[PDB]
């Protein structure tokens, strides 16, 4: 301190920071709105300060590719640290440098296409649970809260695809597992006071409610020593050139996968159903495609899901509008130059995906939900370093193909059986949480009718 002269020195523009707070008061309307304003106010690069922490936003695609792919191992290896994390330091998305590289290797084969194909039957079964739970509300002409019913399904897939546990968490009961996973303003104080992280790490306050972590640490070792197709097994089989996965490390990845696949899968489904309800022609076109590929509500398979091109377009265009990461970030670990621009050590480089996905300079009518932008005709004109809903380079979303498959199997089975209509209580137009997550302000409620 005061680092608040850094961008002024390098001649990079940006909004003037306030002492101690940097630019964070500018987050009051949300990260996303701030990034769009900076994009329009300042052009291709700009800097700002989370507290004392310099953040350099970059929007040039070549420069993005340099940061995410070309210089990843050498410079831009880690994300911005947050805490306190406790033992979750060993989790893949949080770990750093060689320890992350290791964990990436031990977990990468778990997410192959081949392994994903063997997970489809198990992921198929809970699609049926999803329909029946939906019908009980469709037969009772009462509006439905999608996040609840989609969460129940996403919850259902996680416990099965990661541990073998099998529940209908929606109704079926207070089964011992649904509840510790229920615990599925503090994080802002971190940024003005990031020097308090090591404080909280010697105090063992875990952002992961220390009890849940205590529940699964023992829960895993119950499962481990009971067996001795799912993620736990795929990881246990792995610990049988890198030191094998420890027993606590395995747990920490389990936790990351539960987090990853719960509110992401559920929220993206809710975003998709909102678009399909408020664009009835897309919904019908999708329903026809599904009936053409799977006549008589034939059960979807891995191969038939990959066959559905309009399904893919609907999914991709939704992710354009609602990229739930909002931003991609890498810590600069060395003095470097990329594409004719100096970057000093310790700067956080940030790619503002939300802003890039809704930038008129690449997207016509960016606010409109228009699946055709992803027609095999048009999909080729889309810069992969502008549309980046799963990141890019060695540190992109490891769960990407699982998550696309998991969501699509849900949609297919659901669209075979129901149509989705707006209720008077639907928020139209949907608004984003002014807060820190990409979620709707009010939850998505829609009318559900049986075909
Ligand atoms: C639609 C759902 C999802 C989306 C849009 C999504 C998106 C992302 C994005 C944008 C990143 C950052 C990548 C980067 O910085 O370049 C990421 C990281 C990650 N995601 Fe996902 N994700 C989703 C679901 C999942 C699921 C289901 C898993 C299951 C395990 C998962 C596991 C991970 C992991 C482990 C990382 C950290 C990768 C690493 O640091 O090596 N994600 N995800
Ligand atoms: C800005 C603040 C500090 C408020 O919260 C974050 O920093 N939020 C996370 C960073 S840990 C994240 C999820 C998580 C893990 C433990 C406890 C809560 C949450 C994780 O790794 N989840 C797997 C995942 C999540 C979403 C998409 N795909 C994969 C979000 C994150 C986004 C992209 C890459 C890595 C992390």
């Amino acid at each position: 301190t005061h680092s608040h002269g850094l961008f002024k020195k390098l001649g990079i523009p940006g909004p003037t920071p306030l002492p101690f707070l940097g630019n964070i008061l500018s987050y009051h309307k949300g990260f996303c709105m701030f990034d769009m304003e900076c994009h329009k106010k300042y052009g291709k690069v700009w800097g700002f300060y989370d507290g004392q922490q310099p953040v350099l936003a970059i929007t040039d695609p070549d420069m993005i590719k340099t940061v995410l792919v070309k210089e990843c191992y050498s410079v831009f290896t880690n994300r911005r640290p947050f805490g306190p994390v406790g033992f979750m330091k060993s989790a893949i998305s949080i770990a750093e440098d060689e320890e992350w590289k290791r964990l990436r290797s031990l977990l990468s084969p778990t997410f192959t296409s081949g392994k994903l194909k063997e997970m489809v039957p198990i992921i198929a079964q809970y699609g049926d649970v999803l329909v029946r739970n939906l019908r009980r509300e469709a037969e009772t002409g009462k509006p439905v809260t999608l996040k609840d019913v989609f969460g129940a399904y996403s919850m259902d897939v996680i416990t099965s695809t990661s541990f073998g546990v099998n529940i209908d968490s929606l109704n079926n009961p207070q089964d011992p597992f649904v509840e510790n996973t229920k615990k599925l303003p503090f994080f802002l104080s971190i940024t003005v006071f990031p020097f308090l992280i090591p404080i909280l790490e010697v105090l063992n306050i875990c952002v992961f409610p220390r009890e849940v972590t205590n529940f699964l640490r023992k829960s895993v070792k119950r499962m481990k020593e009971s067996r001795l197709v799912d993620f736990l097994q795929l990881m246990i089989d792995s610990q049988n050139s890198h030191k094998a996965l420890s027993d606590l490390e395995l747990v920490a990845q389990s936790i990351i996968f539960i987090f990853a696949g719960y509110e992401t899968t559920s929220s993206v489904l809710s975003f998709i159903m909102y678009e399909l309800a408020t664009h009835p022609d897309v919904q019908q076109k999708l329903q026809e495609e599904i009936d053409a590929v799977l006549p008589n509500k034939a059960p979807p398979t891995y191969d038939t899901v990959l066959q559905m091109e309009y399904l893919d377009m609907v999914v991709n265009e939704t992710l354009r509008l609602f990229p739930i990461a909002m931003r991609l970030e890498r810590v600069c670990k060395k003095d470097v130059e990329i594409n004719g621009m100096f970057i000093p050590k310790g700067v956080v480089v940030m790619i503002p995906s939300y802003a890039l996905h809704r930038d008129p300079k690449y997207w016509t009518e960016p606010e409109k939900f228009l699946p055709e932008r992803f027609s095999k005709k048009n999909k080729d004109n889309i810069d992969p370093y502008i549309y980046t809903p799963f990141g890019s380079g060695p540190r992109n979303c490891i769960g990407m193909r699982f998550a696309l498959m998991n969501m699509k199997l849900a949609l297919i089975r659901v669209l075979q059986n129901f149509s989705f209509k707006p209720c008077k209580e639907t928020q139209i137009p949907l608004k984003l949480s002014l807060g820190g997550l990409l979620q709707p302000e009010k939850p998505v409620v829609l009318k559900v009718e049986s075909r």
